[PDB]
C-alpha cells in the first residue's frame, strides 16, 4: 500500500480550500476517476463530496472546495481525497481507489478544564486505591506490577519500559549466511548489550496530593557497568481514574541508537477488536506511513499482526493520539502494536507457523520508534534522521 | 566564523582512535601546518597533544590519538582537533587557527542520587521559604513573578513563556521597501498575532511534597478568541534549593510556527561575565551552529549582544547545558542568549545606536528556536527541518 500511494499517477496540493490535482498519466485523460472528499474531526465526519476528475494528461484540475464546516469541538480537522474508477477495468472493479491524499486544516486546542485516590503504603508496594480500581507498583521493582478493575486483575506482566524491537531483516542485514554485518543494527543492538540490559531502581516514591496521587520513579539500564537508558516517570493517579504517566529517557550517545522508546506489557485481556485514532489502517512506521491515513480505524486483533514469514516486529501504528482494547483507552500521541506474541518469541521464533498465542495481549506502546530501512536489507539502511538519536526523549500517556 | 569553518581546508574524519585528515589544498603540502587535539570531559581537560600534519594536496593522513584516559566522572567526552600555523605567512599571523572539527567520544550518564521548602498560601500568591531565600507565584497570573536571595529581589519582570523573536532581516523577507512579502515569517507571525497573543490563565495550584513543593500551572496564548499556544508547567522546588521546571508547549498546527518555544525574564543582576557549558564562544543558532564547539565559554557581557546595525534577535548560543550569571546557575538542555535589550526594544529600534541599555538583565531561555534561514533575505528561506513544526514540545529546566 505503500509502493501503491508513492506510484500513484494523480498528485495533490492544497492551496486553501483549493486542491489541485496533477494528472501523471502521458497519453489517457481522466475518464474513469471520481474525487471523493471528506473533512472528519479527529475521525468523526462533518462534511463529504464528490466531483468528477476532469484532468488531461500531464495537467491539473482545480477543485474548490465548499465552505468547510468551523465546528465547535477541540480537535484537528482532517481533509482526505480519494480518487474512485467508478467503472470496471479489465484490471479493477468498479469503485477501485487508485489515488489518495490526506492533510491538516485548522485546529483548535483545547483549554477546557476537568472523589481521590486513596494510597496504601507497604515496604513492599504502594497501592492506590479509587472506586473499585486499584493500581499496585512494587517497591523494589518500581514499576506498575498490577491493575484491579472489579475483582480482576489486568495485566500478567508489568508495565515496562522497552528499547528493543525483534529484528526485522532490515536489522539483520545478512544477505549471505555465511558473512555477518558487524554494522548491522542488530549486531551492533546485540554487543551493547539492549537485548540483556538489566533496569537498576534509582528512585521509586510516592506523594498525596490533594487532588490525586504521585508515583515517582528512576530507573537506569546497564551491561557490564555501562548505562545504556536512564527512564524518569511519574505516574499521576486523579480522583477521575486517568493515570497520567511522564516517560523522560536519557540515552547513552555511544550506545548505538535504541530500535524504540517505549512501554511494553502483558494485558490479562484477550479481547477481539482495537480501536484507535491514529495512521492508516494498516501497519505503518516512521519511515513508511505516507499511505496511511489519520482516521478512526477498527479491526479484529489478528488484524493488528502482520504474519511475516521470518517473524519480526510488526503491525505497529504510528501517530495514533487514542488506543482501545477492551474496557481500556491509552491517550496521548504514540505509536503501538499490539498482539498475542511478545517481543521475544517473535525474536526467537524462525518461521511464523511455529508462532503460539501468549496467554494474554502484548501492548507495545512507543513514545519513538526508529525507521525500518530497506534501501537494501544486507547494509544498515535506516536514514539518520529516521534514528533514535536525539539522547534524550519525552512522551506522555493517559492510560483508562 | 560559520563560513571559516564550512570553507576550511582540512576536512576530519573520526574513525573510532584515529582522526583521518583530507586535504582540500590542490597544489601545497600541509607544510605550515600543526594539529593539536584536546579531550574534555564537559569543558575540563582531560588529555591533549600535538601533531604536525603531513599531508599531500588532496591526500589523507591518518592521526592514532593515544589511549584516552576512561573518566569516573559523569557525563560527555568532547574531542576537539584544530589546525594551527605555526609560521606567520604574509597574509596571517603565526599561531592562526585554519580548522577545527568536535566529535563527541565516550558517554557516562549518571545514575547517583542526590531542609524542606515552606509554602504560604494566600489568596494573591504562593510563597516557597527556604532558608533566606523565597520564590513568588503570582496566582492571578500564574508565574513566578519574584525571587529573594538574601533580602534582594532578583527579577524585574516575571518568569514568562515567550514564542517571538524580534525579526531578524531574513524573517521580515524584503529586498525592496515599497513590495512586502505576505508570505514573510514577521509578516505571517504578526498576522496570527503572535506578537500580541494574550495568556489566558488555566490552573495554578501548589502541592507540599514530603521533599519539596509542587506548583502546577496551565496557559492559553490566544489572539481574537483562537488558542495558538498552551503551556503546561511544573515548578518543583526541593530542599536542596533547585527549582525544576518543566515545560510542555502545544502549538496549534494551522498557526504559523512560532520563532521560538522558551521563557524570558528581566533579572534584577547586571553582571560582568557569562559563564556557562554550550555551543561556541561566538553567537550560534541551530541552521548556524556548526562552526560553534561545546566547551566552557566565558565572554563578558557586551561579547553575548551582537551590535547588527538593524537591530533583530541576536547573541544565541545552542547546546547549552548550564548557564551562570552572578549567583544563578541553569542547567538542562537548552537556547540562551542574555543582554539589557528586551525583545521589544529590539523589535521597535531601527539602528543599533538608538538602543539604550534596559534596568537589569533580559534573559531568554529557548528549549526551541527556529532556524534563521538566508539562502535569500526576501522570501522564507528556512528549510522545513529547521522551523518549529512538530506541534508539542517538552523542556525541562533547573534553575540553581
Amino acid at each position: 500500500t505503500e509502493a501503491k500511494h508513492q506510484q500513484q499517477f494523480f498528485q495533490f496540493r492544497l492551496s486553501g480550500q483549493t486542491i489541485e490535482v496533477t494528472s501523471e498519466y502521458l497519453f489517457r485523460h481522466s475518464d474513469n476517476e471520481l474525487l471523493h472528499w471528506m473533512v472528519a474531526l479527529d475521525g468523526k465526519p462533518l462534511a463529504s463530496g464528490e466531483v468528477p476528475l476532469d484532468v488531461a494528461p500531464q495537467g491539473k484540475q482545480l477543485i474548490e472546495l465548499p465552505e468547510l464546516p468551523q465546528p465547535e469541538s477541540a480537535g484537528q480537522l482532517w481533509l482526505t481525497v480519494r480518487v474512485v474508477q467508478p467503472n470496471a477495468t479489465a484490471w479493477s472493479e468498479a469503485g477501485h481507489i487508485s489515488a489518495w491524499q490526506q492533510w491538516r486544516l485548522a485546529e483548535n486546542l483545547s483549554v477546557t478544564l476537568p472523589a481521590i485516590p486513596h494510597l496504601t503504603t507497604s515496604e513492599m508496594d504502594f497501592c492506590i486505591e479509587l472506586g473499585n480500581k486499584r493500581w499496585q507498583f512494587n517497591r523494589q521493582s518500581g514499576f506498575l506490577s498490577q491493575m484491579w478493575i472489579g475483582d480482576k486483575k489486568q495485566l500478567l506482566t508489568p508495565l515496562r519500559d522497552q528499547f528493543t524491537r525483534a529484528p526485522l531483516d532490515n536489522d539483520i542485514g545478512v544477505s549471505e549466511a555465511t558473512r555477518i554485518d558487524p554494522n548491522a543494527w542488530v549486531e551492533r543492538w546485540k554487543a551493547a548489550g539492549h537485548y540483556q540490559a538489566e533496569a537498576a531502581l534509582l528512585q521509586c516514591t510516592a506523594d498525596t496530593l490533594a487532588d490525586a496521587v504521585l508515583i515517582t520513579t528512576a530507573h537506569a539500564w546497564q551491561h557490564q557497568g555501562k548505562t545504556l537508558f536512564i527512564s524518569r516517570k511519574t505516574y499521576r493517579i486523579d480522583g477521575s481514574g486517568q493515570m497520567a504517566i511522564t516517560v523522560d529517557v536519557e540515552v547513552a550517545s555511544d550506545t548505538p541508537h535504541p530500535a524504540r522508546i517505549g512501554l511494553n506489557c502483558q494485558l490479562a485481556q484477550v479481547a477481539e477488536r482495537v480501536n484507535w485514532l491514529g495512521l492508516g489502517p494498516q501497519e505503518n512506521y516512521p519511515d513508511r506511513l505516507t499511505a496511511a491515513c489519520f482516521d478512526r480505524w477498527d479491526l479484529p486483533l489478528s488484524d493488528m499482526y502482520t504474519p511475516y514469514v521470518f517473524p519480526s516486529e510488526n503491525g505497529l501504528r504510528c501517530g495514533t493520539r487514542e488506543l482501545n482494547y477492551g474496557p481500556h483507552q491509552w491517550r496521548g500521541d504514540f505509536q503501538f502494536n499490539i498482539s498475542r506474541y511478545s517481543q521475544q518469541q517473535l525474536m526467537e521464533t524462525s518461521h511464523r507457523h511455529l508462532l503460539h498465542a501468549e496467554e494474554g495481549t502484548w501492548l507495545n506502546i512507543d513514545g519513538f520508534h526508529m525507521g525500518i530501512g530497506g534501501d537494501d536489507s544486507w547494509s544498515p539502511s535506516v536514514s539518520a534522521e529516521l534514528q533514535l538519536s536525539a539522547g534524550r526523549y519525552h512522551y506522555q500517556l493517559v492510560w483508562c
